[PDB]
């Protein structure tokens, strides 16, 4: 090992701050840890330097100041749409080549300990024809990490991620990421996850309350 | 026949209007149609005649003026939350009945063409411990239209609901509620949907473009 994906139930997650707080959680338990956005859309890099990859290098160069975007980010779109179709549009010579993207990821495992590989989109998301995100990250042979929402509606959104990932060949979990300011997320949806936890083997997390439990998956 | 189950892939999908306006669509071609809401959550029934019941109720009470809420709806709670956890905390003595629901439903096709029936929630959201929703319209012999929000993102929120849906054994059709002012859909999204549906064998389709298709699914 080790190479952790992590991907979102949707849009609104915050996947991005969750995965900069295990990377810096793991960075101080001396677990070093890269982060990594292959692809990303509905960037503009001449103008904007806070889209998920800048903020995964200022992350990173806290470890090695040499790195840039392009060590970090491969793939980068203005268009907001699903990766296949930036691609199509922006770049029609040039399909995203996931074997390529494979060998870029899996050469960081001879200098960290743990690799982290955000998604763009969802497992769903096109990247390709014929591969999705979640195809991808079976590729890449990493564990994976969904991130969902704490709104009302997360029940629907997890359990149908549960279904695709139970229903292929990885290690996965999925936490919930709990904001601060949520007087709801209590008393409406987690006495569910609650009785669906002790009926799953596999249990939805929150994602705040699992630092620890989220390294111990990464590394196991 | 016939019976059609409607769910949606998200909160803000508007499958109500959805299923209304097919309902008026078939009764205006002759085809006899009610709308059923066999359990709703988050109402409040005394203060608000407002609920997905009370809408179907004024809609099919052009066609039959003594029917009532009770008729139609048959266990509504005031809770937001999934309908096991409303169930649970307002109702603990009455779990929700599924074999009563079928029966109940399947005795309105003596005197209608077509019976719609709405869900709540989607289709992973908890009915009891043992039953979700898909669980309820697969017990009850079903077609299933599943309608989709219009936003960025609809991608893997229809794909998400499109392998759960294929990997159990209906006939199904997903739908895209656009809406008018939508000035984003056909240039971000569309582009995937088009070949999606090149490569499928059943295609995401648009709500708006699809009342005919969607009776014929319905009545075949
Ligand atoms: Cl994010
Ligand atoms: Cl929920
Ligand atoms: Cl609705
Ligand atoms: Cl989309």
């Amino acid at each position: 090992g080790h190479m952790l994906f992590i991907s979102a139930t949707n849009t609104n997650a915050g996947k991005t701050t969750c995965a900069r707080l295990l990377a810096q959680y793991c960075n101080a338990c001396g677990v070093k840890t890269i982060l990594l956005k292959p692809i990303e859309t509905g960037v503009n890099d001449a103008i904007n330097h806070s889209s998920d990859a800048h903020l995964f290098l200022q992350d990173n160069r806290l470890l090695d100041r040499s790195l840039t975007l392009k060590d970090i980010s491969f793939y980068r779109y203005h268009k907001v749409s699903a990766p296949l179709i930036a691609q199509q549009e922006e770049d029609p010579n040039a399909p995203i080549d996931t074997d390529n993207l494979t060998q870029r990821l899996h050469n960081f495992t001879k200098t960290y300990d743990l690799v982290i590989v955000e998604g763009a989109g969802g497992l769903c998301v096109p990247i390709t024809l014929e591969e999705n995100m979640l195809d991808f990250a079976l590729k890449l042979k990493a564990k994976m990490l969904l991130i969902s929402h704490d709104n009302l509606g997360l029940i629907n959104d997890c359990l149908l991620n549960d279904f695709l990932l139970k229903s292929h060949q990885l290690d996965y979990k999925i936490a919930i990421n709990l904001k601060g300011n949520n007087t709801a997320f209590h008393s409406i949806s987690l006495p569910y996850i609650e009785l669906f936890n002790t009926r799953s083997n596999n249990p939805i997390v929150i994602f705040q309350q699992s630092l620890k439990v989220l390294m111990s998956f990464a590394l196991k």
